[PDB]
């Protein structure tokens, strides 16, 4: 089996500009930088940036593939401000239901999509659990009267 | 304000049936829920989601080194290489490794997301890189030198 997440690595075109984004925006802690790499600690997670300077980065804009980090509601508000102050590319979200809970989607300088999300997986499940529930009328097992 | 850690990762996939089977059999993620265009998993406590996007272009991704790595033991790495080959997993040859890198296997899901099974830690790596800086260091300000 697998023992858990080891690291996540991002291919970047401009190591110094990306180091500043990962520090400023994702609040990652720098550990070591080289000529073509950077390692950071993000709340226990090992994040690596590796340079690929002349590669195409325009189809990445089409895919919803993304990574989300946990934030509170006030934190989301303060981070939207931060992403505005720092000229980050902020994506318009998909439509959301209230029970979806709040998110902010944005990308790094090379198009990797990130999200700040205020909920949990179980919230997302209780949400779907509740709507299954809303579509159930005979609780098999229940006792019916007048029979 | 603050971040608290990885909430989830979402992979855009083209074929939901084929992808769920990949994440189940290769990554060993536990499917928790399934729909027309989504599927949610739990893998060792990580929320993994697939969201279908049938008709986007998925060429350039193969040219990018961004990837996600999971920790495994060395025997597990051997086991997993056979699992991948048997299930016809696109295995990549990987970069050149110092033995000090620790062993790895790189490969892709069917839509080109790169993954890695790794047998080292950030600790191992930083210590490897530091043990290199030590090797190129010859004097210690501090010690009792012998003739000044
Ligand atoms: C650890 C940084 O991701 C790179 P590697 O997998 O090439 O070592
Ligand atoms: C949870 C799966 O990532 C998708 P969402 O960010 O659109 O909810
Ligand atoms: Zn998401
Ligand atoms: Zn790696």
């Amino acid at each position: 089996m697998l023992q858990g997440i080891n690291h996540i690595c991002f291919s970047v075109s401009n190591l110094e500009k990306s180091i500043e984004f990962y520090q400023k925006i994702l609040q990652a802690k720098l550990l070591v930088k080289g000529r073509k790499l950077a390692y950071f600690d993000l709340n226990g997670l090992w994040i690596a940036l590796n340079v690929e300077e002349d590669i195409p980065r325009n189809e990445i804009k089409q895919s919803y593939t993304h990574m989300a980090f946990t934030v509170t509601n006030e934190a989301l508000d303060h981070l939207k401000e931060v992403l505005i102050q720092n000229d980050v590319n902020i994506l318009p979200g998909r439509e959301r239901d209230e029970r979806d809970q709040r998110s902010l989607y944005f990308t790094d300088p090379d198009g990797h999509k990130f999200e700040f999300h205020t909920g949990t997986l179980q919230n997302r499940l209780e949400y779907y659990k509740e709507d299954k529930k809303h579509m159930t009328f005979y609780i098999a097992g229940e006792n019916l009267y007048f029979q």
